[PDB]
């Protein structure tokens, strides 16, 4: 059969790691000994800088990277990583959707990387071991982000010292004191278990985490045309289930914190949030010029 080889770097019981299973579910269904998918969770094939690598030699056929892991390939998806642009799921939903939400599916065209849709996880959350409640309360601390300059200039709006590193090192980064805080959906912080070494996370809703699913054009345009049908429909059919659940995913890994007695979680008054807002929206005029100015204001629009 051919085989369809799916990597990434969470745990299975997660949005993407639920839609990873869902795929290979429904495709070895649908093309019985045609198609065969193997999936990689947790970064057992691959991790966090490599997998684009892997993905256009052929070593893998399809990754979802975060939308803020793509600023070495596109200046384009820097957008989804600007703090606060978007006050809800629903309003990213909305951007996604629209005609030039779907043209950055194809963003990188050039790089011979197709995308195949756009899958949630949720908004990201603060996380240390003091109690931020304010901007002032994270001067000094070192947050770990992911690999973005948008999200080294958020923090170093707050005064905070950002530090990259894959998603599979933050774990034991936070414990040895490297990082001290960082930022992540309920799941993520849940199922990679930051809640044991981070004593106060901040429920601060105030950036999106977010996926492209993407496969190799080669690959992918080489396929047989009717399995190639067949694997764009069950992918579309997956999409829907990811993205519907994964909002009630993240508020069980939530209350699985909660129930873990482990940690206090901080809720913001929305002046508080107002606060934040101020204080890190100013790093959006860094990047227009890269992301466009007007692909900005209909992000907007969408709120
Ligand atoms: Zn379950
Ligand atoms: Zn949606
Ligand atoms: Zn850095
Ligand atoms: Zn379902
Ligand atoms: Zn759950």
């Amino acid at each position: 059969p051919i085989v369809i080889k799916f990597s990434h770097v969470v745990a299975e019981h997660t949005p993407k790691g639920q839609g990873a299973l869902l795929f290979k579910k429904l495709v070895e269904e649908r093309l019985p000994g045609k198609v065969k998918v193997e999936v990689y969770p947790n970064s057992s094939l691959f991790g966090d800088g490599k997998e684009m690598e892997a993905l256009l030699l052929g070593d893998v056929q399809i990754i979802a990277p975060s939308l803020a892991k793509f600023e070495q390939y596109t200046k384009k998806l820097q957008i989804f990583d600007l703090p606060f642009l978007f006050d809800n799921i629903q309003a990213v939903d909305r951007f996604q959707q629209s005609p030039q939400g779907k043209e950055l599916l194809t963003s990188m065209q050039d790089k011979g990387i197709t995308g195949l849709g756009y899958w949630h996880n949720g908004m990201k959350q603060l996380s240390a071991n003091k109690p931020l409640r304010e901007p002032k309360d994270a001067r000094g601390l070192k947050f770990r982000v992911q690999a973005s300059k948008v999200l080294e200039e958020q923090f170093k709006a707050v005064r905070a010292n950002p530090r990259k590193m894959s998603f599979a090192e933050v774990y034991q980064g936070l414990q040895t004191g490297v990082v001290n805080g960082t930022e992540n959906p309920w799941s993520n912080i849940y199922s990679q278990k930051m809640h044991e070494v981070q004593k106060y996370i901040t429920e601060s809703d105030h950036g999106v985490l977010d996926y492209m699913v993407i496969t190799n054009t080669k690959f992918w345009n080489g396929l047989p045309e009717d399995v190639r049908g067949v694997l764009a429909k069950t992918m579309d059919e997956v999409t829907v289930e990811v993205n519907k659940q994964a909002e009630a995913l993240n508020q069980g890994d939530k209350q699985r914190i909660v129930e873990a007695k482990t940690s206090e979680i901080i809720e913001l008054t929305p002046e508080q949030r107002a606060e934040w807002r101020k204080a890190m929206q100013p790093v959006w005029k860094k990047f227009e010029g890269e992301i466009g100015a007007d692909l900005i204001k209909a992000a907007e629009a969408a709120n």
